[PDB]
């Protein structure tokens, strides 16, 4: 069966950083990236979308506008990687990466936000 | 773009009785059922696995087991439903139906159980 594979399911981030997580997919000979479609969500909220060779970027939903972007030369190691900029509080939570190659399946990636007072009270109040 | 769409985003089901969940999805002719995964969840509890033309029986969380099927029938007509008989308050929540037919799409469908108060009780604990 194709399966997605995930090395670290779980990620602790310090706000303001950037993050990579990562989503494995088996690729045999070499990828075929128009047979390829790739997505990302966060909580219902569009992050990625590569679908058969190509990006919709501005359809990212707007909380991740210029954010967060698909290495695109991980993915003919079978290496679907998210890397997301300037980690906010907000983006802690469940991540999930969907893809669709010669069958399909996908996983949950739990991140974790550490952040100082300032940051937080930010957060909490607006 | 290969879409997949819900008319009904809600359904309100009575505890006990029976729903049909569905989702359309686009078939030109003649479905390549080769072609075509149908996977239904809940809360990431797997549902239904319908890979290869056929169901994986041993696949589905314990909680559906005999109560949830996908009519086949439907599926050359564009249709995936999902048929949950004797319906639970446990089924109450999100289900997502993912299609992977020569592109791929999910779609939410909100499920509300109503229920008398010996089985709400029951829920409750
Ligand atoms: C993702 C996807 C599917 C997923 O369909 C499956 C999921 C499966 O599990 C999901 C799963 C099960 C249990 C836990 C987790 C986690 N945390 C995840 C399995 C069970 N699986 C059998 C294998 O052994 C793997 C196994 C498992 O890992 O458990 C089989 C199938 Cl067919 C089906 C149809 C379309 C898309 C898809 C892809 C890209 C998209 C898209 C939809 O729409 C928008 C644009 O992009």
């Amino acid at each position: 069966a194709f399966t997605v594979t995930v090395p670290k399911d779980l990620y602790v981030v310090e706000y303001g950083s950037n993050m990579t997580i990562e989503c494995k997919f088996p690729v045999e000979k070499q990828l075929d990236l128009a047979a390829l479609i790739v997505y990302w969500e966060m909580e219902d909220k569009n992050i990625i979308q590569f679908v058969h060779g190509e990006e919709d970027l501005k359809v990212q939903h707007s909380s991740y506008r210029q954010r967060a972007r698909l290495l695109k030369d991980q993915l003919s190691l079978g290496n679907a990687a998210l890397q997301i900029t300037d980690v906010k509080l907000q983006d802690a939570g469940v991540y999930r990466c969907m893809i669709s190659y010669g069958g399909a399946d996908y996983k949950r990636i739990t991140v974790k936000v550490n952040a100082p007072y300032a940051a937080a009270l930010e957060h909490h109040h607006h």
